């Protein structure tokens, strides 16, 4: 059972707490779309772990490649190259949009945003970075300085030149022009304020194509293209953080392919390592050449390590071979219709949004007031777990609690239906 007194005593005595509370269970095994507690109880993993298990837990082909490289080619001096590294780098150049040619293989998402941000500052000779007011890019220095949904207080000054603009949010619009939500005019208004505050050192704008921690906020039609033009006019680079949206989760290989807008630097992580610590940035040949002439440095212990790279290549091989980008649309649509069915039954569901298998459900007290419910939101999440469904709700000021639903891309029809059923039962008993 989950009550092991010795486990919990050691946990309380020896763990640094880092946000949230720990779930009251001991996970002993994981397979496919499920994790199992000490009693052997199956829990449907509707968040793919910490949004990384795109192939589900312990996929046989990942188990296979891991064992193979762990026993043959593992870690190396960082100036030594190997085939998994050049192959993965090449595959990323071939599957990302034209204009993205060279890759750097790292370990974590924050680390990949750090590498991108440093490169932008170096090639522009400038340092101000602009992000969204509801963003999340990581816990490390520069990634945290551009993170506005949380973490800015009690820890001293942010990086010099940190600015934010509001994200375009169609469910809670606050910028009206001629009776309607003019998010493009909101963008122009925001950039004029940025321009006046700036010291003339704008280096880049960093953006999630769908803000996850921020409440599953999807950038609307024409917005990303207009953002890119704001950057081009100011000699700024556009960096797109696809930690959560990359590698097929939203129904295209990369979310930026939907708008057809190619960023100057693309960052990847979670979904690329499928559970393992692998991350990357990809940029153009012109930007990389200039960064190299200027002495670009990002030398770490695990950059270009063969085992992590072999795993990422295998992840891509499987996603491509098994058509998992298409499955995200088929299972994504099945899940979204089920969520809309629940919305028909329960007045507390104020909105169902997102794309592919990155969906959000916002809980509200009043559908006309859109007044947040959240106390209710946490309750539903609690009931879901009791029922064997792992969910995650995010809460930001002026918004209802929002469930972030992101099942493995390998999830089955039966699994989607089980999740939908448990959710409905959780809402019924939370009310
Ligand atoms: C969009 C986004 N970017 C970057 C990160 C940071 O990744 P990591 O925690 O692996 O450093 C996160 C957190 N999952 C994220 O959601
Ligand atoms: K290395
Ligand atoms: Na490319």
């Amino acid at each position: 059972l989950n009550d092991d007194a010795t486990f919990w005593r050691n946990a309380r005595h020896h763990l640094v707490r880092y946000g949230g509370t720990f779930e009251p269970m001991i996970i002993e095994r994981a397979k496919g779309s499920f994790v199992y507690d000490a009693d052997g109880r199956a829990i449907l993993d509707f968040t793919s772990g910490q949004m990384s298990a795109v192939l589900g837990h312990c996929h046989p082909e990942i188990v296979s490649v891991i064992g193979e490289y762990a026993g043959k080619l593992d870690h190396l001096f960082s100036e030594m190259l190997s085939r998994p590294v050049v192959d993965l780098a090449t595959r990323l150049a071939n599957i990302t949009p034209p204009g993205l040619d060279r890759a750097l293989l790292l370990s974590t998402g924050a680390e990949s945003n750090e590498a991108a941000i440093r490169m932008a500052k170096l090639v522009t000779g400038k340092y101000e970075i602009v992000g969204f007011a509801q963003s999340w890019h990581g816990m490390t220095g520069a990634a945290a300085s551009a993170t506005y949904s949380a973490g800015r207080k009690g820890v001293g000054p942010a990086a010099v030149g940190s600015f934010a603009i509001p994200a375009p949010f169609t469910y809670r619009p606050r910028f009206e022009r001629n009776g309607a939500y003019d998010y493009l005019a909101e963008l122009d208004y925001a950039f004029d304020l940025i321009d006046r505050q700036s010291s003339g050192n704008l280096a880049a704008f960093i953006a999630e194509p769908i803000l996850s921690s921020g409440g599953i906020i999807e950038l609307p039609d024409g917005y990303m293209a207009a953002l890119k033009r704001k950057c081009e006019a100011r000699g700024m680079l556009l960096i797109l953080d696809e930690a959560q949206t990359g590698v097929g989760r939203t129904g295209t290989m990369f979310a930026c392919q939907r708008d057809g807008v190619t960023p100057d630097i693309l960052t990847l992580s979670k979904t690329l390592g499928a559970g393992l610590p692998l991350a990357a940035i990809v940029t153009s040949a012109a930007i990389e050449e200039r960064a190299h002439e200027l002495g670009y440095l990002f030398y770490t212990t695990h950059v270009s390590d063969p085992l992590p790279a072999a795993v990422g290549l295998r992840v891509l091989d499987v996603v491509q071979r098994d058509g998992l980008v298409a499955r995200a649309n088929v299972m994504g649509d099945r899940l979204r219709r089920g969520l809309l069915d629940l919305m028909e039954r329960f007045d507390c569901i104020g909105d169902v949004r997102g794309r592919g298998l990155l969906l959000g459900v916002e809980i509200v007290k009043d559908r006309r007031t859109k007044e947040p419910a959240d106390g209710l939101g946490a309750k539903i999440t609690r009931e879901c777990m009791n029922l064997g469904l792992s969910m995650n709700i995010v809460q930001l000021p002026g918004m209802g609690g929002v469930f972030r639903i992101a099942p493995p891309l390998t999830v089955s029809e039966d699994e989607i239906d089980l999740g939908l059923s448990l959710l409905g039962q959780a809402i019924e008993r939370a009310l």
